[PDB]
């Protein structure tokens, strides 16, 4: 049964709730972004409206094969009427096509649902700057002060450096980047840019990338592995036995891999900086973990919430245990007492 934190009061609307069957009263099923936890359930056999971004809609039509009529894409940053409820979609700074949704209820309540987001100061000069938000449905993935991690630009720096170093030192080395969903495309696009290359990938990943409205994408990516020296592989496969396997396939064309595992937080964020990173090493394969996050750090989240001064906060992540719920409420209370709202 659909949880209350996936329903919007005073509407027939639900958010990311595609895995329960029909939800009684639901005129509309919103989908914030194309990640399997949020979309779990959709297929070609949906015949209710889905409202989402254009990019999420391309993925619905081409990867899940939903029929064009039931995908209502909406532009971003545009006031839109949806069953005589005003809504706006705003960029979530998550993966491609990820949005937050502003709901303007008839009764005068305003609700923001963040979907998955990496909070940023550029959001403080968006359409949110214009009016009061009473209820916040909040991505609480890293709501604890241990969760720090670097900026995405800092990390793309490290990467462009490691890669360009090694390739210039050994011109027969391959760069590999791990992936398992959309997100984090900047890692591989940035490295390939510095190496004078396209990125090579499976047919299925090529298909996924061609749905994202990336400008100039035909010049950036290829399914011809042979012709490329930045390759993408499944994240499952980014290990020694699996990278050995792959290093064979390339047919004596490279004598060293240098891999990157963009990950979220790990416990080695607590004791090691990004400039002082190392990889595991079993022979000529060298696997880097680099903490490129598409969720808010604790500080980033804190700042956004203290700016917004919502009257009420509804967590959407880590809500499955009483201990996590309780810990989260305590931080929300501190933030409110500090900030005077
Ligand atoms: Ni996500």
């Amino acid at each position: 049964t659909c949880p209350f934190y996936k329903k919007i009061p005073g509407t027939g609307f639900t958010v990311d709730a595609f895995q329960y069957g029909v939800v009684e009263g639901c005129t509309a099923y919103f989908l914030t972004h194309f990640h399997s936890d949020h979309y779990a359930g959709l297929s070609k056999h949906f015949t209710f409206p889905v409202y989402c971004s254009e990019i999420t809609g391309n993925l619905l039509k081409n990867k899940l094969h939903v029929q064009e009529q039931y995908i209502h894409p909406l532009p971003l940053d545009t006031e839109c009427i949806v069953n005589g409820v005003k809504v706006v979609l705003l960029d979530a700074n998550h993966c491609p096509g990820a949005v937050m949704i502003l709901f303007y209820l008839p009764n005068g309540t305003v609700i923001l649902h963040t979907g998955d987001f990496r909070a940023d100061p550029s959001m403080e000069r968006s359409l949110l700057a214009d009016q009061k938000v009473h209820m916040l449905y909040l991505d609480t993935t890293y709501c604890s002060p241990e969760y720090t991690f670097p900026s995405q630009q800092e990390v793309i720096r490290f990467a462009i450096n490691t890669a360009f170093e090694a390739v210039t030192l050994n011109p027969h080395a391959l760069v590999v980047c791990g992936t398992y969903s959309i997100g984090k495309e900047k890692v591989f696009l940035a490295i390939a840019d510095v190496l004078g290359s396209k990125v090579g990938m499976s047919q299925e990943k090529y298909k996924t990338l061609q749905c994202l409205n990336i400008p100039e994408i035909n010049s950036l990516i290829t399914t011809d592995m042979c012709s490329s020296l930045v390759h993408l592989l499944p994240m499952m496969q980014i290990n020694f036995k699996g990278l050995q396997s792959h290093l064979k396939k390339c047919g004596g064309k490279y004598n060293q891999i240098l891999a990157f595992r963009p990950t979220g937080w790990t416990h080695s964020n607590k004791f090691t900086r990004i400039a002082d990173v190392i990889p595991q090493t079993k022979g000529n394969i060298s696997i880097y973990g680099i903490p490129y996050s598409e969720h808010s750090s604790y500080l980033e989240m804190k700042r956004f919430v203290q700016w917004l001064k919502p009257q009420k906060i509804i967590p959407t992540v880590n809500v499955g245990t009483w201990k996590s719920r309780s810990t989260m409420e305590k931080y929300f209370r501190e933030w409110k007492l500090e900030a005077g709202y």
